């Protein structure tokens, strides 16, 4: 079915847009990713059946949580596609392969719990992964699927390029740890404001990719207001489910994960846009000017959250 899939011509036009919402096309998501892969990395990069067998196993290894699910994975892949498409030249063929795959796998087997939870309540995953707990497990899950029968989409690569792509994927997936973003953005802004940013520099390159992975991970805030508001509901549903477990252990969770504090969501978003989102897309537009619509869309939703606080 997925091998014999064809995208409607109307989707082909609108998929290129940054603000495009995949929500309405649930059954077309696997085939949408294939489409984006072929448009970005050509039709020959992966063996069709290997890619399709890989994709459907990635889907199966996302749980049915409120936010960090198959929908989110594909939404994050699309935003990268849009970034890559508008900045195709800056990145290598192998970087475009890995980054799209990485976005699709970046929350693989996500349990609906934060890194703080797993570490604080000694979960097995926190035992073998100290910092960036779930993120390291996501890459570990990505490699596991790659090592299943007929799933190794990179099998035809040279051992050198195989090791290169995995390290781009690894770095990309670890970068989606929002704890590491704040440091990453600070340096990248520093490298821009001084004029010392250079894409020939590998470490600078990895930092730019890291920011792109954050921009993509957060992109629900760059959609049209109704889609942004709806996804926000899915986010807090996951946080509140985690806070309930902390409450069940007597421990009061942080306001963000406390459903009893749902009143302070608009204020909480207002802070998230100011502290995280706006600075994220601001620095990204300065490095990659064609990504500007992401900042515009984020700004619009910022004023919407301001509009919600004022009672309008
Ligand atoms: C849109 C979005 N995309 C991605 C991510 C990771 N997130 N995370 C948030 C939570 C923001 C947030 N809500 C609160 C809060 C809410 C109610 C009561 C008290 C505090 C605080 N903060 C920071 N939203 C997003
Ligand atoms: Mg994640
Ligand atoms: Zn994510």
């Amino acid at each position: 079915g997925l091998m014999q899939f064809t995208l409607p011509v109307r989707l082909c036009k609108e998929i290129e847009l940054f603000h495009f919402d995949i929500g309405p096309f649930e059954n077309m998501w696997p085939g949408i990713f294939v489409y984006m892969v072929h448009r970005s990395c050509g039709t020959s990069c992966f063996e069709l059946e290997k890619l399709c067998r890989f994709i459907m196993s990635v889907k199966k290894n996302y749980r049915r949580v409120p936010y960090h699910n198959w929908k989110h994975a594909v939404t994050v892949a699309h935003c990268m596609y849009a970034i890559l498409q508008n900045n195709h030249t800056l990145f290598t063929d192998l970087e475009r392969k890995g980054l799209l795959i990485a976005c699709l796998c970046h929350d693989l087997d996500h349990r609906g719990f934060s890194n703080s939870y797993l570490q604080k309540f000694d979960h097995p995953l926190a035992a073998l992964y100290s910092t960036s707990t779930m993120e390291q497990h996501h890459f570990s899950q990505t490699v596991s699927i790659l090592q299943l029968e007929g799933h190794n989409i990179f099998s035809t690569l040279s051992s050198s390029e195989y090791e290169q792509v995995l390290e781009i994927i690894r770095k990309a997936i670890i970068a989606t740890d929002l704890a590491l973003y704040f440091g990453n953005r600070k340096q990248l802004e520093e490298m821009y404001q001084t004029g010392s940013l250079n894409l020939n520099n590998q470490s600078h390159r990895d930092r730019v990719i890291g920011l792109m992975m954050t921009a993509c991970d957060l992109c629900s805030v760059t959609k049209l207001w109704p889609v942004t508001k709806l996804t926000a509901n899915d986010i807090y549903a996951e946080f509140w489910a985690e806070g309930d477990e902390m409450k069940k252990l007597g421990i009061q969770p942080i306001p963000m994960m406390d459903r009893d504090k749902k009143d302070e969501v608009p204020q909480g978003q207002l802070g998230f846009y100011n502290a995280v989102a706006i600075p994220c897309y601001t620095t990204l537009t300065q490095i990659l000017p064609p990504t500007e619509p992401l900042l515009k869309a984020c700004r619009d939703n910022l004023s919407q959250w301001e509009k919600v606080i004022r009672g309008e």
